[PDB]
């Protein structure tokens, strides 16, 4: 039903939500996330949204190289060699991220949860 689709997924560990597909619904209201980093967990349907992409105007977080963590405004969306693409604003700049390098803290994704939630 839900098998298959790119969502945003809680890592229960640091409450953030990253990007990763449903594989396998594996009963107990729980799925298996298979992350884009090829880390995989089941999570509860509760902390799992079902934006792809996230959508324009939303306050994400960017990784960078380093793994700092940046708050921004997504502003474009892009398509690269079957990719997906984000561009970031902060402070006026807007920055290209990979789809795996934007991410939403515990109250970025909680804010998402009414609309995107599978809950
Ligand atoms: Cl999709 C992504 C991108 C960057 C960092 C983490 C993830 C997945 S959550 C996780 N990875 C390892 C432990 N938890």
């Amino acid at each position: 039903s839900f098998v298959g689709l790119r969502v945003v997924a809680k890592w229960s560990s640091n409450g953030y939500f990253y990007s990763g597909k449903i594989t396998r619904d594996v009963g107990a209201g729980k799925y298996k996330l298979l992350f884009d980093d090829g880390y995989e967990c089941d999570v509860l349907g509760k902390d799992i949204l079902l934006c792809d992409p996230i959508p324009l105007d939303t306050e994400v977080t960017a990784l960078s190289e380093d793994e700092y963590f940046s708050a921004g405004v997504v502003k474009g969306h892009r398509k690269e060699s079957g990719e997906l693409y984000y561009s970031i604003e902060k402070e006026g700049q807007r920055k290209w991220y990979k789809r795996m390098a934007v991410i939403l803290s515990l109250e970025q994704g909680n804010r998402l949860r009414e609309q995107y939630g599978l809950g």
